[PDB]
């Protein structure tokens, strides 16, 4: 655990998204065995959990890798689910609000 301020801030910054999905319906990888089709139009899976045990693994080496796979989680879900959804419709207030936390914290990072 020899930390640095990046990834302290990835950290911060997993925290912020997490919160902003209240539900925790991104928590935890989307379950196969009560979707088997998933995989069929899903390439890469992602979800909050999957993040965190990436970041702590010291897989995320830039802000950019880190906000790709926030991305994944969100259109993932737009793709998978139909319009009218809850699914759909909390991905895209993840979307909105991830957005915001991911600009401040992106801000964060260029000045390091
Ligand atoms: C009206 C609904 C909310 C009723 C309902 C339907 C299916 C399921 S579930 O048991 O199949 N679990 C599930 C499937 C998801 C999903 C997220 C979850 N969880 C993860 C853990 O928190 C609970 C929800 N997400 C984010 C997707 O984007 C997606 O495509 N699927 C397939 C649960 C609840």
């Amino acid at each position: 655990m020899q930390l640095t301020p990046f990834l302290i801030l990835l950290r911060k910054t997993l925290e912020q998204l997490q919160e902003k999905d209240t539900g925790n319906i991104f928590s935890e990888p989307v379950p196969l065995s009560e979707v088997p089709d998933y995989l069929d139009h899903i390439k890469k899976p992602m979800d909050f959990f999957t993040m965190k045990q990436n970041l702590e693994a010291y897989r995320y080496l830039n802000f950019d890798d880190f906000e790709e796979d926030f991305n994944l989680i969100v259109s993932n879900c737009l793709k998978y689910n139909a319009k009218d959804t809850i699914f759909y419709r909390a991905a895209v207030r993840l979307r909105e609000q991830g957005g915001a936390v991911l600009r401040q914290a992106r801000r964060q990072a260029e000045k390091m």
